[PDB]
């Protein structure tokens, strides 16, 4: 199951996690569902207490991609909240309503201006998923700050175990995380 016991940086500013997008540049998923590998990218807001985030997922094997709206409250305690997803097209234009037995939890676990990390319990029964950590940067392809690394160890991890993404033939939707 996922973990408990995670919990967000802590003092970090709000603003440098929701600002701009991220890619995943690296995954560590600790309980894996399928075996086929990922890309994603993502942009989160945040407006008065509540998160609507824009979600790109890419299956780098199987060449399909889907979209999402995540959407919850920001947590009073910290960089952290849970939210309910729905299905959406490239355009935004609403597939599917969420399913409210759902959810993920976004954790932050660092965020500078160039990168950040962050754990993600996926919850797609009535079931936690297992952890999903990602390391993310603004730009495509780019190095993760020392800050983050560092965030990666601290979060008792091994960034060498981690699934990078620069090599699996990413294709990303920019003008969907542009929106
Ligand atoms: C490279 C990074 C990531 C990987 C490896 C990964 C992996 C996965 C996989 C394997 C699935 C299930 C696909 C299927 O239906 O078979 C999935 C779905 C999902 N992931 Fe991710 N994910 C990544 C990043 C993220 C991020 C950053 C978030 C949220 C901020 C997120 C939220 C979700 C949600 C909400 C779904 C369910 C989508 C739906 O059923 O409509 N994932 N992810
Ligand atoms: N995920």
């Amino acid at each position: 199951a996922c973990s408990t016991n995670i919990s967000p940086k802590q003092g970090l500013d709000k603003a440098k996690y929701f600002s701009g997008k991220w890619y995943v540049t690296h995954f560590l998923d600790k309980d894996p569902q399928v075996t086929d590998q990922y890309c994603s990218s993502f942009t989160p807001r945040e407006s008065d207490g509540t998160v609507k985030e824009a979600l790109y997922h890419y299956n780098a094997n199987k060449k399909t991609s889907f979209y999402n709206i995540g959407e919850g409250k920001l947590e009073s305690s910290g960089l952290q909240y849970t939210a309910k997803y729905k299905t959406v097209d490239k355009k935004k234009a609403v597939l599917k309503e969420a399913d409210e037995k759902n959810s993920y939890t976004l954790t932050v676990l660092e965020a500078d201006d160039s990168s950040a990390l962050v754990h993600i319990c996926l919850r797609e029964g009535s079931k936690d998923l297992g952890d999903l950590y990602t390391v993310l940067t603004h730009q495509k392809d780019a190095e993760p700050s020392a800050k983050v690394k560092s965030a990666v160890t601290q979060a008792g991890l091994q960034l060498s175990q981690f699934v990078g993404t620069k090599d699996l033939g990413c294709q990303y939707d920019d003008q969907f995380t542009s929106l």
